[PDB]
């Protein structure tokens, strides 16, 4: 399986970005991104599951993030609002069959991410 | 030292479709980051696709996604960019681009430049 994915770059703090994340190449599994601050470990930040209903997000996002899909399209998106500088990081799109694994990071399918720069 | 060479583009009518390639040459890496800036008229580059030569990923910007698909010939060091349902404002000049790491790619300042190929859209 491959991800392809979309958006990212410079916002003014308060402002908005939209990610989105393509799987191609399971019927359900969980998919959302991760995200890793320079000089912090990686982190989840919010999953979906792909097939179902259930979300996650980190506290620290929730509400002011939003996790949605398009499982026809196999999609994910990530409707990131009211960025702060300690947003800056690199954001993952990262897959795994199941839920609880995914939350762990370390058995899971790894995009190259994208850079959001919040000033 | 690297050197990009550029094939491709030219003119099309909206809805058409164009492709370009572009193919390293010189002292590359195991895995590295190229793919396309394009220049807008009016505007400064911006990045448009990316893709991890020796690995799968990619990356579109928003503006182009679903229409624009990045693919490689991993061997052959040869990145391959397929437009379709071109607009307008898809009109630029399409920078192939590398770095050795991917997040420093998107930055473009870091990065070898090829010429830029011409891309215009006609209505």
């Amino acid at each position: 399986v491959k991800l392809e994915e979309s958006g990212g770059g410079s916002v003014q703090a308060g402002g908005s970005l939209r990610l989105s994340c393509a799987a191609s190449g399971y019927s359900t599994y969980a998919m959302g991104w991760f995200r890793q601050v320079p000089g912090k470990e990686r982190e989840g930040v919010a999953r979906i599951n792909v097939g179902g209903s259930s979300t996650w997000y980190a506290d620290s996002v929730r509400d002011r993030f939003t996790i949605s899909q398009d499982n026809a399209k196999n999609t994910v998106y990530l409707q990131m609002n009211s960025l702060k500088l300690e947003d800056t990081a690199i954001y993952y799109c990262t897959l795994h069959r199941f839920a609880n694994t995914w939350s762990l990071g370390t058995l899971n399918v790894w995009g190259q991410g994208t850079q959001v720069t919040v000033s």
